[PDB]
C-alpha cells in the first residue's frame, strides 16, 4: 500500500513520523552510527543499516582526487544504503572548516581567527554560501562547521578556529550557517533543523560547550568556571545558531567543572534541547565517548550508556562500529536505556534528512563539479584575506614616513621568509591534511607568487627563503618583504605555552630589515610573542593564516586597498599574563582588541 514516509508532497514531521514506525531496532540503531569511509563497505553499510559516514582530515579517495572522484565515492556508499529494506539514504559529513579544505583544487578561505579580524558577517556568510557549492561539488551534503568555540586562551591550539575571544564576535559570525545551510524562512521556529536543498548542505555548530574555555588552553581538557560565566561567555551564539536554524550540534571533548560533556545529561538534553528547544540532531565526536573514561575505551559499555543517556542522538564512532553496535543493542534489550532514547536520537537523525531532503537527492549532480575551486569563491577568499589582515606597525618611529603602501616599481625588490612561498604554510591546519601540511599541497598562490604577479614589469623581485645580513645590504633592494610565523597544527599537537614562533624567523626578520626597509608579514593562527618582530620591523602585518590566495596579502601590500582588519583577540606581552582578555582587572595588553593601523587605496 501507499508508503507516506516515501512521498516528498509530505510533511517532514510526517515522514519521519511513518518511517520510524516501520524501523526494527538494529534500523534505529543503524541511523545513530556514523563511520569513517575506511572501514565502510557496500555490505557493512548495508548490513548494519549505517546512517551516516564521514571523512577526517586528510581521509580522501586518493591524493589529488577530483571532484567527480569523490562524488562517484560518496554515491558508492549511497548506493549501498539505498538498497536496505526501508532504503534510507546516509548522510556523508566532512570538516569544510574553511573551504572543503580536504579536497585538492578546492578553495581555501581564511581560517575562523582571521575572518574575526574584518568584523564583516555579511562576507563570513559569502563564505558559507561558497563552501557549500564547494563541498557538495564533491557530492558531500554535511560540514562540520562552524566552530563557535570562543578561545580564552591563545595557547590552545585550536584557537584559530575560533572567531573571537569576544562572545559578541563569535555570535554575529554565526552568519556561516545560513551562508552553508541557506536562509530560514520568516515564520521558522528556533531550534529547528534547515537546509535550503541540493545545493546547500547541512551546518553543524561545535563544540558544545566551552571547547575554547580549557585550562591553560589545554586541547580538551577542563573548563573551570561558573554557570553563568559560561552561559554569558561560551554558550551565546549556540542560542543564535538556533535562530538561524543550525542543523545539528557536535559535543566537545572537555569537560566543565570536572564533567565529561559527552555525559552531561543537563546541558545536552535539559539545556540545549529543553530550553534552547533544539530540534536537530546531536552528533559526538570522534571516539568522544570513549574518552569519557580514563583511559579512554577502559569502559566502552559505560560510554555508549553515559552518552546515549546524556542525550547524543549520533555517534562518530568511527571505526569498531561493530562494538558500538553490539554494545547498544545490548543496552536496549536490557532495558537500562529507554527505547523513547533511541526513538528519540532516530527522530531527530531523519528530521534532518527528510528536512534537507536527502531522500529527494540522495545522488550527486556532476554538473556541481565546476563548483570546486571556482575563481568567483578564490576571489571571494582573496576579499577576506585581504579584509582580515592586521596591520600592528607601519614605520619604526612617529616621524618615519609610512612604509606602506610599498610601490610597484622599484629597480630590485627581495621577497624573503619561510612562509614567503610556502603554501602550505599561509593555509594552516586542516589543509587537505588533517595536521596541514608544507609545500605546495594544493591550487593556490603563495606570497612569493602574488607578488612577482603584482609588481611592475620591470621590478625585479629575488627571491631568498633565508638570506644572511651580507647579501641582503649588498643586493641593491628598495625595499623586502619578509613572511615567517607558526607550521600547520590542529588541535592537541597545537597546544604552545611558549608562543614563540619556530626558528629560523626572527633571525632572518632581523637579517633582512637590518639590511633594507622591510615590511614583516606574520603567518600565525594566533597573537604570539611579537616584540622582537616589531622591534626589527618597519611595518608588521599580522596575516594569520589567509589560506590560498596569497593576492589577498599583496593587495593590502601595494595599496590596491587599505588595511580595515582589526584584532579579533587581545595581544599578550608575555604568555605568563595569560589568560588575558577584554574585561579582565590585569588587562595590561601589548594591543587591545580592536587595535588595527589602517591606510588608504590607489
Ligand atoms: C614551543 O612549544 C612548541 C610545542 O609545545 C615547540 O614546538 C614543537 O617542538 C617539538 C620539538 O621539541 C617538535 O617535535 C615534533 O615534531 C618534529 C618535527 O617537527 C617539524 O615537523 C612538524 C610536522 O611534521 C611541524 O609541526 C614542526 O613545526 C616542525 O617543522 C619543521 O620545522 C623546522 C624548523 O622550524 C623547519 O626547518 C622545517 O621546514 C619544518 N618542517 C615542516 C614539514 O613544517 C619531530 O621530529 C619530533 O619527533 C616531534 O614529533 C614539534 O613538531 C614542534 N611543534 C609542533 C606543532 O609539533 C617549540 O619548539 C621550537 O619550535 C619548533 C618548531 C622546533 O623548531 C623546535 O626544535 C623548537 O625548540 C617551542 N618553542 C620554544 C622556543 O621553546
Ligand atoms: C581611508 O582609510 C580610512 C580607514 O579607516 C577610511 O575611514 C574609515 O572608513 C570606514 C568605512 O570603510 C569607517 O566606518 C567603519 O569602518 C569599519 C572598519 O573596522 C567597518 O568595518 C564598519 O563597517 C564601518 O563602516 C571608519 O570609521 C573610518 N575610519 C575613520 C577614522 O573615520 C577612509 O574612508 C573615508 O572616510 C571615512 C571616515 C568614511 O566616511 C568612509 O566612508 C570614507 O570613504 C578611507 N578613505 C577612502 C577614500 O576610502
Ligand atoms: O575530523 C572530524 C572531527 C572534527 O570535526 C572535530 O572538531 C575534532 O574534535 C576532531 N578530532 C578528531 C581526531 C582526533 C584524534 C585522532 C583522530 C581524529 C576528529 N575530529
Ligand atoms: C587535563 O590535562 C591534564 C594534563 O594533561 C590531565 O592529567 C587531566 O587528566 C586532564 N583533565 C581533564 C578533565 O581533561
Amino acid at each position: 500500500d501507499y508508503v507516506l514516509y516515501k512521498d516528498a508532497t509530505k510533511p517532514v514531521e510526517d515522514r519521519v513520523a511513518d518511517l520510524l514506525g516501520r524501523m526494527t531496532l538494529a534500523e534505529k540503531i543503524g541511523q545513530m552510527t556514523q563511520i569513517e569511509r575506511l572501514v565502510a563497505t557496500p555490505d557493512v553499510l548495508r548490513d548494519n543499516f549505517i546512517g551516516s559516514l564521514l571523512s577526517g582530515g586528510g581521509s580522501v579517495p586518493r591524493k589529488g582526487a577530483t571532484a567527480k572522484e569523490w562524488q562517484d565515492m560518496v554515491d558508492g556508499f549511497q548506493k549501498a544504503c539505498m538498497s536496505t529494506r526501508l532504503g534510507i539514504p546516509m548522510i556523508y559529513g566532512i570538516d569544510a572548516v574553511h573551504g572543503q579544505n580536504n579536497v585538492y583544487g578546492a578553495t581555501i578561505f581564511p581560517h575562523n581567527v582571521g575572518l574575526g579580524a574584518t568584523r564583516d558577517p555579511y562576507l563570513v556568510k559569502r563564505i558559507g554560501e561558497a563552501t557549500a557549492l564547494e563541498v557538495r561539488a564533491t557530492g558531500i551534503q554535511y560540514a562540520f562547521a562552524p566552530c563557535i568555540a570562543v578561545c580564552r586562551d591563545p595557547r590552545w591550539g585550536r584557537c584559530y578556529e575560533s572567531y573571537s575571544e569576544d562572545r559578541r564576535i563569535v555570535q554575529s559570525m554565526t552568519e556561516l550557517i545560513p551562508g552553508l545551510q541557506g536562509d530560514v524562512p520568516k515564520d521558522f521556529t528556533s531550534g529547528m533543523p534547515f537546509v535550503a536543498g541540493k545545493n546547500k548542505v547541512a551546518a553543524c555548530a561545535k563544540h558544545f560547550v566551552g571547547d575554547g574555555g580549557t585550562v591553560d588552553g589545554i586541547n580538551e581538557n577542563n573548563t573551570i568556571i561558573n554557570r553563568e560565566g559560561l552561559m554569558n561567555i561560551h554558550m551565546p551564539a549556540y542560542k543564535n545558531a538556533m535562530d538561524k536554524g543550525v542543523s545539528t550540534v557536535m559535543i566537545s571533548y572537555s569537560s566543565w567543572n570536572g564533567v565529561k560533556m559527552h555525559a552531561n545529561q543537563d546541558l545536552v538534553t535539559g539545556y540545549l534541547k529543553d530550553t534552547l528547544k533544539f530540534k536537530g540532531f546531536v552528533i559526538s565526536d570522534w571516539e568522544g565517548i570513549d574518552r569519557i573514561t580514563t583511559p579512554a575505551g577502559s569502559d566502552y559499555s559505560y560510554s555508549v550508556k553515559a552518552s546515549i543517556l546524556a542525550g547524543l542522538d549520533m555517534i562518530m564512532v568511527p571505526n569498531k562500529y561493530q562494538q558500538f553496535i553490539s554494545i547498544l543493542t545490548g543496552h536496549v534489550n536490557g532495558g537500562v536505556i529507554p527505547m523513547s532514547r533511541i526513538d528519540d536520537a532516530v527522530t531527530r537523525i531523519l528530521r534532518v534528512k527528510f528536512t534537507m531532503g536527502l531522500f529527494e537527492n540522495p545522488y550527486a549532480d556532476p554538473a556541481m563539479a565546476e563548483q570546486l575551486g571556482k575563481q568567483e569563491h578564490r576571489d571571494l577568499a582573496r576579499e577576506a584575506a585581504r579584509k582580515s589582515l592586521v596591520l600592528l606597525k607601519n614605520g619604526k618611529t612617529s616621524t618615519d614616513a609610512p612604509l606602506l603602501p610599498l610601490p610597484k616599481k622599484a629597480p630590485k625588490i627581495l621577497v624573503a621568509g619561510s612562509h614567503a612561498d610556502n603554501l602550505g604554510y599561509q593555509c594552516g591546519g586542516w589543509t587537505i591534511e588533517w595536521q596541514g601540511d608544507t609545500g605546495r599541497t594544493t591550487v593556490g598562490t603563495t606570497i612569493l607568487e602574488a607578488v612577482k604577479a603584482a609588481v611592475d614589469p620591470s621590478t625585479v623581485v629575488v627571491f631568498a627563503e633565508n638570506p644572511d645580513a651580507e647579501f641582503v645590504k649588498s643586493g641593491g633592494f628598495s625595499y623586502a618583504i619578509v613572511a615567517v610565523g607558526e607550521h600547520p597544527y590542529t588541535e592537541t599537537k597545537g597546544d604552545n605555552l611558549n608562543l614563540t614562533i619556530p626558528e629560523p624567523g626572527l633571525s632572518t626578520v632581523q637579517a633582512v630589515c637590518g639590511g633594507v626597509r622591510c615590511a614583516t608579514v606574520l603567518i600565525s593562527g594566533r597573537p604570539v610573542v611579537v616584540q622582537p618582530l616589531l622591534a626589527a620591523s618597519d611595518a608588521l602585518v599580522a596575516a594569520w593564516l589567509p589560506g590560498s590566495e596569497g593576492q589577498g596579502v599583496t593587495d593590502a601590500l601595494f595599496g590596491d586597498f587599505g588595511f580595515t582588519g582589526r584584532l579579533p583577540r587581545t595581544w599578550f606581552k608575555s604568555v605568563d599574563q595569560l589568560p588575558m582578555n577584554v574585561g579582565d582587572a590585569h588587562y595590561d595588553p601589548l594591543f587591545r582588541l580592536g587595535y588595527g593601523l589602517t591606510t588608504n587605496a590607489t
